[PDB]
């Protein structure tokens, strides 16, 4: 089958960034992309989701993804050019934290077919690593044998839009327990047609 | 099976450095590998490559104390003492050159199969523009070149059809040059003593 992802060689060169290509695991399509972040923009990253946090009050406390910035735009779209898919397919920068012995189970990214997102599913996946994880928090998926460990400015890429679903579901993975230290990441998922309203 | 690359989480502290364990296939065992070599150790591997071909008597390399303290890195590593290395092996790619699949362990029944190769180190010492992916063709991987990275593999199983599934290669390198050194470990002692 073809693939979204359409690079070849060992660097990707984006507007503002090279990319690196690291290792390819070749169907399903996943791929070991070095020097995707710069350590300023993970930990820029990491702050802009504590101070969202921080203005949590009685956003409300009673009722993830970060607000659209200067940053967050160049991000999505140096995400955009390695994805090969526009940055309004992206839902945004989803950052997530674990704490020691959080883990994320084992699950596929694209919505089950009783979700109403279902109508313009998910087909592709960046999971950046904005720090260094002292044990465990690998991305792993347990069909194929293979993990990624978390790697400051890395990411892994993968998609699942084959025609052949059995490939799909081989795109199963999860976030393996902290055992030591802990995880920060942020998530671009991205939609099969456009999904940010205009701008 | 248990494995000899035993390493638990994501980074292994040698005496002189901190490996990055970047991503690993389980089965066999496959790991890639970062912060290997620094820039100036994977340049100074190269010429010292190009300054024992200068002195041709028309490669592995000469022992010193880089390719000793090299060897004691990589020995932590993969596990198994240095005595059990071949040697620093540099190869060098020009356009258009490539390894076509093989295995890193001899035929079983061999002259040299009585201490087979179980494992190998496969450590890039340039930057590639285009090409020379290390790659097994049985499971689909590759690994591209990244200068100071590495691709460790072993191929030291009861299941010998996990030892095939080890088949590799160096792609053709289509823009620019690959150099890589490759340390290929046996099961007992290779080296004489010193
Ligand atoms: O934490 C991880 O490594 C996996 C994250 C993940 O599966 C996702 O964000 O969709
Ligand atoms: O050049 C490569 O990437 C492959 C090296 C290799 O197969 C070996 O040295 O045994
Ligand atoms: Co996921
Ligand atoms: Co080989």
């Amino acid at each position: 089958e073809q693939t979204i992802f359409d690079h070849k060689g060992n660097v990707i060169k984006t507007e503002d960034r090279e990319i690196q290509i690291i290792s390819k695991f070749e169907e399903p399509l996943i791929v070991v992309l070095g020097n995707v972040l710069s350590d300023e923009e993970c930990d820029e990253l990491i702050e802009l989701s504590k101070s969202k946090l921080a203005r949590s009050k009685v956003d409300v406390n009673d009722i993830a993804f970060l607000d659209d910035n200067e940053l967050t735009a160049k991000i999505e779209k140096r995400i955009s050019s390695i994805m090969n898919v526009p940055a309004s397919h992206g839902e945004g920068l989803h950052i997530l934290n674990y704490e020691v012995d959080q883990q994320y189970k084992a699950h596929y990214d694209y919505f089950a077919e009783h979700s109403r997102s279902a109508a313009n599913n998910r087909i592709s996946t960046l999971v950046m690593y904005l720090n260094d994880v002292e044990e465990g928090g690998e991305t792993f998926f347990p069909k194929l044998n293979l993990s990624v460990h978390p790697r400051k400015g890395m990411a892994v890429y993968f998609e699942y839009f084959y025609q052949d679903q059995s490939l799909n579901e081989l795109t199963l993975h999860g976030g393996a327990p902290v055992t030591k230290g802990e995880k920060w990441i942020a998530t671009q998922w991205v939609r099969r047609g456009t999904y940010k309203p205009p701008g």
